[PDB]
């Protein structure tokens, strides 16, 4: 089996991708955040306190004739209950896939009417289902795809594709090169061979951080984030703000990244995010520190200059290409 499905920005900025799942009998279609960096896959409901729902579309079991309570399992990251139900992604299938029902939820989400829940893409091991721990949309999927691997093709201001379970040949240029995952944390967690800013020389060195496209930015160590904005007239990092932020009359450098002999590129405009309030002009940066986070993160702004495979296999890998 396969499934493919188009991720739509839910704004002009690209600060996350939604992308439309079929849950239960008859279909109730609500738009999901594809997330490589969490593990749930939860979901506005007919159980949300009524005053933390704000536009969402809600998943209603009880019109489900395929939706199960899983008794007593319990989820919290926002909080609820579970279900089980059939789930679809782009034409394909999972039976029994828990849905976490939100009965509760943060203000953020609240704030966000156009994303109804999250699909977690990463490993199983960081699902918060308790007592029983349950499968990703991706684990559970793996038995009947053709292939165990599903690919995030990102656009820029633009629609992308998630696809399971093929590789699509026609979706990148040049090769694929395969870079070795880490586990151990739960995350797609690889090492990038280095960066470059602009048009200068390429510099060698291991940066251990998590494809992760359930963040926006790109967050890396702050000798590197540094170098970047250094070529930036006029940037600066701002307390008050939280973050670099630039004149919005600057040309932004593109930046580089390394994965083992190859390089993928992105270009300056994917790491501008505007006006940092209406009629400002100071620019939000797309590269920043991740000094304070503990790991550093290829979110949407690297990601999304890639073609990317995400190998599920017994050993899994992380593959990258221009496109």
């Amino acid at each position: 089996s396969t499934g493919s499905a188009t991720t739509t920005p839910i704004d002009s900025l690209d600060d996350a991708y939604i992308t439309p799942v079929q849950i239960g009998t008859p279909a109730q279609t609500l738009n999901l955040d594809f997330d490589t960096g969490s593990s749930d896959l939860w979901v506005f409901s007919s159980e949300t306190t009524a005053s933390e729902v704000d536009g969402q579309t809600i998943y209603t079991p009880s019109k489900s004739t395929t939706a199960k309570l899983l008794s007593g399992a319990t989820w919290s990251i926002s909080s609820g209950d579970v279900y089980t139900d059939t789930v679809s992604v782009g034409g394909l299938t999972v039976t029994g896939q828990a849905v976490e029902s939100a009965k509760k939820v943060s203000s953020s989400f609240t704030e966000d009417s156009t994303i109804d829940g999250l699909l977690g893409l990463a490993f199983s091991t960081l699902n918060t289902v308790s007592p029983t721990q349950q499968k990703t949309f991706f684990d559970n999927a793996k038995a009947s795809l053709d292939s165990p691997v599903f690919t995030a093709d990102l656009g820029y201001h633009a629609p992308g594709t998630y696809n399971f379970g093929f590789i699509d040949t026609t979706a990148y240029t040049g090769s694929i090169t395969y870079t070795a995952v880490s586990t151990k944390q739960g995350f797609w967690e690889w090492t990038s061979t280095g960066y470059a800013v602009g048009s200068g020389t390429f510099k060698s060195t291991s940066i251990d951080g998590i494809a992760d496209t359930g963040t926006t930015l790109l967050y890396l160590p702050a000798t590197v984030v540094s170098a970047y904005w250094a070529q930036v007239s006029g940037a600066k990092s701002s307390s008050s703000v939280g973050g670099y932020v630039f004149p919005c009359s600057a040309t932004l450098p593109s930046f580089t990244f390394g994965v083992g002999s190859a390089r993928i590129v992105i270009p300056g405009d994917y790491i501008d995010f505007g006006p940092i309030s209406t009629g400002s002009s100071s620019c939000f940066g797309g590269i920043q520190s991740s000094a304070g986070i503990g790991i550093n993160i290829f979110g949407d702004v690297a990601l999304k200059a890639a073609f990317v495979v995400f190998n599920g296999a017994t050993t899994p890998t992380l593959g990258f290409a221009s496109k």
